[PDB]
């Protein structure tokens, strides 16, 4: 029975499934882990308490519609409050993601998303909690594209509290270097 | 695009793709539809309001961890209290459960549990509100190698749909009789 | 420092600084607490596990405009999610409530309210965890009436889940001798 | 009946009611205005839509324990999480607060934290859309023997008048920096 959490986008039309039963699955708008969703958290603490899930994937996609509401800032109602998680993200790499040409912001914030739900993930007391007991347990975060149909593990990949540090750093670092 | 809002289990072995960019996918544990659930409700808002999807699937499964979970009622942590929810439901229909011989109160539960979320579902602010303004929407309600309920067009047609359910699940076959 | 979490209503006018710092205070719309809300929880979670609170009051009030709304039940958007919650409590006892006379109602449903809120408290992982490794806490409901200004400690008082589900049990029953 | 909505802290000694039945209150730990805490929206809807409460107040307070907590950041379980969102603003400030000494990065955290949860309060759909169709409504942000920020009307006053609470936070008294 089941060795993989995947967290992925609700309007993402690859499955999980199809891009890796093994797989325990939640899917949300935008493959967010927010810090006090308890249907979120719950899925993680259970996969890792009860389960035992050695691997948490986070998975985002290109041409992601929640990426591109939380981008266009629509009074969409109730969803908008949700898609806030999104754009404190774009804030918080405003400078990065104002140097490129506005066509391309919207896979940058996708790839820049994931690596922040995964820093978010090894920041839950759960994720802590297991890495500090000796739990085995690693996390990635992914991006799918069907423009191609392929795969970019987003430099994002941890397994304990000092190479989620480390590898969030350096995941940023790498997105930052711009293809002219 | 999308057509389908597939609210379903994180434990389901099954991609709700059996049954592809016709769906817009949520998933969690036991396939609840919790009042105040900011995540489950902002998925069907945007399915509802914004991406204008006329159709609304929670989709149980037999074998489901999550009902055996809330059932044994072990002290898991964190992930009991969103089980809660499970056992208020059974509570609600214990007289019900309790007639059954006890191999066969799991699969019950799961069938009683999609009934009481889609009626959740349909008392949403967001479906009632959609409903009373005559937006198209219909709810359905559903259990996983076939697909064994529940359906609503209106805030009658739910009272009436969820009753008869309730009622239907009542009336016990021999062989699951205790 | 603090020794008592009171959990009381957003729309009472009597503060739980009248009506009892020692005290943490949580309040919501219609004293709830609902199984899933991270922010109860958490706040239970934190007087429990670190505070070491010994014992936590729920506070309902009458002429509760929480309650009045969830039983009049117009659409007032988003709270009306919120105040579904005890909506299920009217129907959980809907026969109850029927034998009364209609101004009656939101008085009893009131009490009822805060026994089902002690309930769901000793409920929660965090209260039978505590209860299970031998901490001393104890959990009460009380309903304020300014009509009054006076109390009515609503028959739930626990201190362990035996003492729990005995008097939620005789608390309802207690409710249900009706005032000819 | 009710005025004002009065979002505090759970570890504040003094009552809101410091400052009768003019007051909606809710209180959380660290006065938190979360953009998916059900909770709290719940309230600033109804109390916005439904009451029509003119000025939504977020009132902190210093020798905060929620805030010191949040700082300490040891393993005190599901509360770490809700206190995550604390750490996140803390670090939105890195440069500034690694600029003061140690024993008075508290007190700025807990003035910085109200600026940033009314700019998260301002930027909810209940408040923008309310803003939008020409309600009037205020949102304050105050530090709680004296009252010790941020003023908002409008989005366009929202995004000055916080902007402004942090510029005039980051020019450091002589007896506050390191
Ligand atoms: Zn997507
Ligand atoms: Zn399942
Ligand atoms: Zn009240
Ligand atoms: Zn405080």
């Amino acid at each position: 029975t089941p060795h993989y959490l995947v967290i992925a986008c609700s309007d993402s039309r690859v499955s999980p499934e199809k891009l890796t039963g093994e797989l325990f699955v939640h899917r949300n708008v935008a493959n967010q882990v927010i810090h006090t969703d308890f249907n979120c958290l719950s899925v993680v603490q259970y996969a890792v308490d009860v389960l035992k899930i050695e691997h948490i994937i986070i998975c985002g996609h290109t041409n992601c519609g929640g990426i591109h509401a939380a981008m266009a800032d629509k009074d969409l109602g109730l969803i908008n409050n949700w898609l806030l998680h999104i754009r404190d993200i774009w804030f918080k790499h405003g400078h990065l993601l104002g140097k490129l040409s506005p066509e391309k912001r919207a896979d940058m914030l996708t790839k820049i998303n994931v690596a922040e739900q995964v820093y978010n993930l090894g920041r839950t007391s759960i994720v802590k909690s297991a890495w500090e007991r000796g739990q085995k347990l690693s996390l990635h975060g992914w991006v799918y594209d069907v423009n191609d149909g392929f795969l970019v593990d987003q430099g994002v990949m941890a397994t304990s509290r000092e190479t989620l540090e480390i590898s969030y750093r350096n995941a940023i670092a790498r997105l930052s270097i711009l293809d002219e």
